[PDB]
């Protein structure tokens, strides 16, 4: 994603208008995530390019399909900057593209949503994906994009035997870790090579985690993927990438805290526990007492028509975490977010049983 500008306003908390460029298939799912009905999206359409400008009506998106297409009405422009000669009223749509630049025009842009657009544009941080390529004597690490590597350090210098050089390396290769890489951002950490390095550098950085009691690590071995490629360079990556018996583990691994509370939350619910709970009003109700260890909100229902119920829900995600809680988001565009749909799109597991919490 590229922001091109972002003007808020004085008098209207909610007012802006954004200037952007989506780049790849996620980029669509970010804008679909910030257009809301009645926003105006101001765009190029060959059909000699003219600036075009509707208010939405409503949209068309397949993630599939790379597919994001906004319907509306042309609004006049008394400025001539869009819409010129084009009839107030008109039925018109934009599909979006990667090429040029559009702008929305919105009452209700949230912080939550700056945060997706923001997120959009790291370009080295988009996809939450580092890598560490080793063959003997050779190792990169990297942040891996959905285009592109990038060579973040380079370290160099039988196999499953002790020594004094192959120790440095390793506790070189883990120290340009936790130097290069922002633990607190990544969701996947693919260590991969020929033979056994891949295997080998995983238990080094745990030994060395344990040692430094380093927490941001241990705490989340979920993250970590081992596979094998043919060499230690770069393109050692792209043949994991690509290679279809690492697709599920690629995804269990960048939602790995979320198949945990997903468990732990059905865990408690088809266990009468009392520490589970799903529904506007049962959540919105834990919340009061303080109570809500995990909030679990699918990303459609923070970006629904109901701008009440959605800065609500935001506002809630402030408020548990404040009292100590965690909250999280499900992506819709996976079974566990689907799920959530299910029940809703809210729910949350409790610190501590609370009873009749749908009863009135």
């Amino acid at each position: 994603m590229k922001v091109i500008s972002l003007k808020k306003d004085s008098f209207n908390k909610g007012g802006a208008v954004i200037t952007l460029l989506p780049e790849d298939k996620e980029d669509l799912f970010t804008v679909y995530q910030i257009v809301d009905k009645d926003d105006e999206l101001i765009f190029k359409k060959k059909f000699d390019l003219v600036k075009l400008k509707i208010k939405v009506i409503s949209e068309d998106f397949d993630m599939k399909d790379e597919y994001l297409k906004y319907k509306g009405v042309t609004v006049t422009d008394e400025s001539g900057a869009s819409n010129v000669d084009i009839p107030v009223g008109k039925y018109l749509s934009f599909t979006l593209d990667y090429v040029y630049p559009f702008t929305i025009i919105k009452q209700n842009f949230n912080k939550f949503m700056q945060k997706l657009l923001n997120e959009a544009c790291n370009i080295e941080y988009k996809s939450d994906t580092a890598a560490v390529v080793l063959q003997e004597g050779i190792a990169h690490v990297c942040l891996v994009t959905s285009s592109s590597t990038i060579l973040k350090q380079k370290i160099e210098y039988d196999v499953l035997k002790f020594d004094e050089k192959t120790e440095k390396f390793y506790k070189a290769i883990y120290s340009a870790m936790k130097k290069d890489l922002n633990f607190d951002k990544l969701k996947t950490i693919i260590l991969c090579s020929p033979g056994f390095y891949a295997k080998i550098l995983m238990d080094k950085i745990f030994q060395y985690a344990e040692e430094e009691h380093n927490k941001k690590i241990l705490d989340n071995k979920g993250m970590f993927f081992i596979a094998h490629c043919s060499t230690g360079y770069l393109q050692g990556i792209n043949e994991v990438l690509k290679n279809p018996l690492y697709a599920s583990k690629l995804q269990d691994t960048k939602y790995s805290k979320e198949i945990m509370v997903m468990d732990e939350f059905l865990l408690h619910l088809n266990k009468d526990d009392d520490k589970a709970w799903y529904g506007e009003k049962e959540v919105v109700k834990a919340a009061e007492y303080g109570a809500i260890s995990y909030l679990l909100l699918t990303d459609k229902v923070l970006h629904s028509d109901n701008i009440a119920q959605r800065e609500e829900y935001l506002k809630l995600m402030d408020s548990v975490e404040s009292n100590g809680g965690k909250a999280l988001v499900l992506s819709t565009l996976h079974s566990l977010g689907e799920e959530l749909d299910q029940l809703t799109g809210i729910a949350c597991i409790l610190k501590y049983p609370l009873p009749d919490l749908d009863e009135d």
